[PDB]
């Protein structure tokens, strides 16, 4: 569901489980009524982005920097995100 | 895919395909990188809605008026969808 594509930076899809997200890169993000990394940046930003409109999302869990970036969205979903870590 | 709950109002499923609700509502609805009637709505609205916060999208149709209206969420998907018919 992840893969790092240069040093501290990674994509993921956007099915992936946050609790899957979590056990990857030591963190513990959480929503209400969110079960997935794409649903959590989602709810995040508030907007549907799009390739030409990017949205970054930034959080900081147990000591990790996370910057999330849309990498693919189809019909309203965001299906891969960039994650950078710290 | 869409069911009448009061005179011209009605419940769709966001996976209802913009084809599908065209042909039902007698509507040309079409946005790019859009494929059904829930991304149509995310992508003019631009927000991931809640209950708490519902988002309304008007539209103008083939002569009709549509509101839109987030009925249920789901991790950041809008799975149910009002529909008010002029």
């Amino acid at each position: 569901q992840s893969r790092e594509i240069a040093d501290n930076t990674y994509i993921v899809l956007g099915t992936m489980t946050l609790n899957d997200f979590n056990e990857y890169f030591e963190t513990d993000l959480e929503s209400d009524n969110v079960d997935t990394i794409a649903g959590f940046y989602l709810t995040g930003v508030g907007t549907i982005p799009s390739q030409e409109e990017k949205e970054h999302f930034e959080v900081e869990s147990n000591g990790k920097h996370l910057e999330l970036i849309n990498d693919k969205v189809k019909d309203g979903r965001v299906t891969k995100l960039k994650i950078l870590v710290s």
